[PDB]
């Protein structure tokens, strides 16, 4: 089983303990680290911030305890427009010049692979997205002749099944990617002002409105559809969604005025790491969809809907269960990864769960 865990760029400039480096990652914690959010200029893949050498070095030292460890840079992410994506993608010219620019790039950072993270193709998009999965893989190929390791090739898909149908043909991008990471958590999507859990597992069966949102409703489909389980990694998210209430009511339906308020050191509306997350559950009342299997906190006018310590290690068990390829953490950096926010002892809490169920056949 493979547990592919997401590092994020911009984590190093949170104050306090919110700051954090590649350093402090525990290298034989997980299987394959994916840096993230390389850019594209000039239609070549390059840098971000203004210190990515540096920490694409620190990073990849880490393979220095861990040899085992592999380490892959991501292209994309949602601040990064899919429009610019769209149209690399679809002008053979622009497309060819990206592609041969990856490899030395990989090769001189010391990168095992590229992720693609083109956050939402579009009906436009599709014949494209499969042009460049293809020809990127042929691109691998052939470079691996030069007598050195294949490079890994990987995308970060929508569990949306509209966007699914909308812009992949899964069977074709399959064959050619390494494999494919499950973005199932953001569900309970931007929009529509009622309280939700973005990242059920189930069908939450007392809900009738939409069972396309789920873990278990994507993962069924993909498979339908024709990705191979051995390919399919499936997301697991270590950070909370929160919403501002607009009543006294706090149950499921209960009416939203906006976003929740910012963490102290995430610093962004409705969202907060675990570790904060930790510390709003003092004086939270707690509450656990049992159809859903996630729990839900409640403080103030404040509801928040994440992911603790067992609705993960659940997440983890059925993933095995269905016999998919392993799980996908976002962002080790909204884990605890000092442990020194959550009660215990432990460090990095969530995925660490994720680890033991996974290793335990
Ligand atoms: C990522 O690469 C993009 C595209 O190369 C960079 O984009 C910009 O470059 C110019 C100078 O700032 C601007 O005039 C343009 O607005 C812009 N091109 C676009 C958006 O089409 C961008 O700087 C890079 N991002 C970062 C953080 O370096």
């Amino acid at each position: 089983y493979k547990l592919i865990c997401y590092y994020t760029s911009w984590s190093q400039y949170r104050e306090g303990d919110g700051s954090c480096f590649p350093d402090a990652i525990d290298p034989f914690l997980c299987t394959h680290v994916i840096y993230s959010f390389a850019n594209i200029s000039n239609n070549e893949i390059d840098t971000w911030e203004w210190n990515d050498v540096t920490l694409y070095d620190t990073l990849n030292t880490l393979k220095n305890r861990n040899p085992k460890l592999k380490t892959l840079l991501s292209v994309g992410g949602w601040n990064f427009g899919p429009e610019r994506f769209s149209k690399i993608a679809s002008k053979t010219q622009s497309r060819r010049t990206f592609i041969k620019s990856v490899p030395p790039f990989l090769r001189t950072h010391g990168f095992d692979g590229l992720d693609l993270a083109w956050l939402y193709p579009g009906r436009r998009d599709k014949r494209h997205l499969t042009a460049l999965v293809k020809e990127m893989k042929a691109e691998f190929a052939r470079e691996a002749q030069a007598g050195t390791e294949r490079l890994l090739l990987s995308a970060a898909v929508s569990a949306g099944k509209i966007a699914i149908d909308r812009g992949y043909d899964i069977a074709q991008i399959s064959r050619h990617l390494d494999f494919i990471s499950l973005l199932t958590y953001d569900f309970h999507g931007a929009w529509r002002q009622t309280v939700g859990h973005h990242s059920p597992l189930f069908r939450g069966n007392s809900d009738a409105s939409s069972r396309f949102s789920n873990a278990d409703y994507a993962v069924s489909y993909m498979l339908r559809l024709g990705a191979p389980a051995n390919k399919l990694v499936m997301g697991i998210p270590t950070f909370g969604r929160s919403f501002t209430l607009a009543s006294s009511k706090t149950d499921v339906g209960a009416p939203i005025s906006g976003p929740g308020i910012p963490g102290r050191f995430t610093k962004e509306k409705g969202i907060l790491a675990y570790y904060e997350i930790c510390d709003f559950l003092h004086g939270a009342t707690t509450h656990r969809f049992r159809d859903q299997q996630v729990p839900y906190a409640t403080k103030g006018n404040q509801w928040v809907a994440y992911d603790d310590q067992e609705s993960v290690k659940n997440k983890a068990r059925y993933l095995k269960n269905r016999q998919l390829a392993g799980a996908m953490v976002w962002a080790l950096d909204l884990d605890d990864f000092r442990g020194t926010f959550c009660g215990q002892n432990l460090t990095f809490p969530l995925t660490s769960a994720v680890k033991d169920v996974l290793a335990r056949v």
